[PDB]
């Protein structure tokens, strides 16, 4: 699939400067009218539109573009505005250079591409012919990596790793959230969902305005399970850190408060992470997995509408993030606020986590905090005990009641403080029912 060039653009949101002739007007026609000769469609380049389906599975190519302005404003989701003063304030071949240095620098360890996102009213589409070239698909000179960067003074392409003096910017895709059935200015629209993004006159502000708002039609409803997106970090080894922290954690807290019913709140795919524990485990999410749904309850948890619930047992809320956890809960959640390739800037002043999937996060606050306590480091094992001996009131085993701890036990601690820390500097934190105790953990013994 693409998003065919004949697909009807409705000109309506386009300043009343550019004209439609008849106004039943397509994608094939504007390309044309933007100055762009699309023959490519054989080699990988049918459209440079692109469907919001495809715009999903690019969002970390995303860039919001809106021009201002004879001399135009260029503003860029990054923040940056750079002036362009046409032959007949800043020359077009330094503006070029300028463009592609900054789309490199932010996109380089994010995407293999460029999806810019527009509020289009003419202007911002009639600009791309000075800093943009479309041909077939191609790799970069220097990688396998394919290319999004064209060199004039030398005829080649690079990827955003070797883009270094490059002027142009090559086959970029571009999706019009115009088009998406919206009505009134971009500012209405964006302004119903977001207080953080403020309106000063500058484009970048435009720009900025238009992928929260795609952000926000796109990613806030709810979690696609369906959409994966590649490896670009150490996706890996933080998930296996985090689900070997998840186990240890509710285990430790279900034998040292010995509960009888655990509330999983948030949790659509039924799958318990203490599987041997003794205790009712109860499934509850706002959108359940269709085929997981008989045995989850679909609910919306609220402080302000489920105080009154969840009255017994443990509250887990494993990156559920609620307005407000009650007392008693067991809570990991990740900081919207840390700097990872991971995690892009979202809506309202949240973010969105893209971590083999797209994982919009509210904006990291305390106060969600307020009846719970940091849970400590700790280890727990209650597994056998066989064979620098381990001095550490944190690892909670028989060997280290009074004894030297176990070869096991001590190579388990050191591969789970490393899974801990490894979870704690991906941006999770962890939170606890305020009588939560490791007093309890060295009774069981
Ligand atoms: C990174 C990640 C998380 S997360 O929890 O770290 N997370 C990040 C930050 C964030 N912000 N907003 C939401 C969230 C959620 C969860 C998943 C995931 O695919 N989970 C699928 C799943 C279930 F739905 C239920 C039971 C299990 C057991 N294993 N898995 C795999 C289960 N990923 C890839
Ligand atoms: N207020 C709320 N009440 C209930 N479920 C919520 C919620 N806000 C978000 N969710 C759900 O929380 C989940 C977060 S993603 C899956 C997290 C899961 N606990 C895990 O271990 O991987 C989604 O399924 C989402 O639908
Ligand atoms: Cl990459
Ligand atoms: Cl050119
Ligand atoms: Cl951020
Ligand atoms: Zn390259
Ligand atoms: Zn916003
Ligand atoms: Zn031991």
């Amino acid at each position: 699939t693409h998003l065919s060039v004949d697909t009807k653009f409705k000109t309506e949101g386009l300043c009343v400067d550019i004209p439609g002739i008849p106004k039943d007007m397509t994608y094939r026609r504007l390309i044309s009218m933007m100055g762009f000769k699309m023959n490519y469609q054989v080699n990988g380049y049918p459209n440079m539109f692109i469907t919001r389906e495809e715009a999903i599975r690019h969002v970390r190519a995303w860039i919001g573009f809106a021009v201002a302005g004879l001399p135009l404003q260029l503003g860029f989701s990054t923040g940056v505005n750079l002036v362009a003063v046409p032959t007949g304030g800043l020359p077009w071949n330094v503006v070029r250079i300028k463009i592609v240095q900054m789309l490199s620098d932010t996109l380089k360890n994010l995407s293999d591409r460029v999806v810019f996102v527009l509020w289009a009213h003419g202007f911002e589409l009639t600009s791309m012919k000075y800093f943009v070239k479309i041909g077939p698909e191609r790799t970069c000179c220097l990688c396998d990596r394919r290319a999004t960067c064209f060199s004039t003074a030398s005829d080649t392409y690079a990827c955003w790793h070797h883009s270094i003096g490059f002027d142009y910017v090559y086959n970029p895709f571009m999706i019009d959230v115009q088009q998406w059935g919206f009505t009134g200015n971009l500012q209405s629209n964006h302004d119903l969902y977001c207080q953080v993004h403020g309106n000063a006159h500058v484009a970048s502000c435009d720009a900025i305005m238009t992928r929260c708002l795609a952000v926000h039609e796109c990613f806030v409803k709810r979690v696609d399970w369906t959409i994966e997106y590649p490896i670009i970090g150490d996706e890996l080894k933080i998930n296996a850190a985090c689900r070997k922290v998840q186990h240890m954690v509710v285990k430790a807290a279900l034998l040292a408060d010995k509960f009888p019913v655990l509330h999983d709140i948030g949790n659509p795919k039924a799958i318990k992470c203490v599987p041997q524990a003794d205790v009712e485990w109860k499934f509850y999410d706002a959108q359940p997995c269709s085929d997981k749904a008989y045995k989850i309850e679909e609910l919306f948890y609220s402080y302000a509408t489920h105080s009154d619930k969840f009255t017994d047992g443990v509250c887990l809320f494993w990156n559920c993030n609620v307005d407000r956890y009650p007392a008693n809960s067991i809570v990991c959640r990740f900081d919207t606020r840390v700097l990872s390739n991971l995690n892009l800037p979202g809506c309202d002043g949240g973010s969105l986590y893209v971590n083999k999937h797209a994982f919009h996060t509210p904006a990291f606050d305390k106060s969600a905090f307020v009846n719970l306590k940091q849970l400590p480091f700790f280890y727990y094992s209650d597994s056998p005990c066989e064979s620098v001996p381990l001095k550490s009131a944190t690892c909670i085993t028989r060997c280290n009641l009074g004894g030297a701890v176990c070869r096991h036990h001590a190579n388990e601690y050191r591969l789970y403080l490393d899974a801990y820390n490894m979870m704690i500097s991906a941006g999770f934190s962890l939170w606890v029912y305020k009588q939560f105790d490791t007093y309890n953990l060295w009774n069981t013994f």
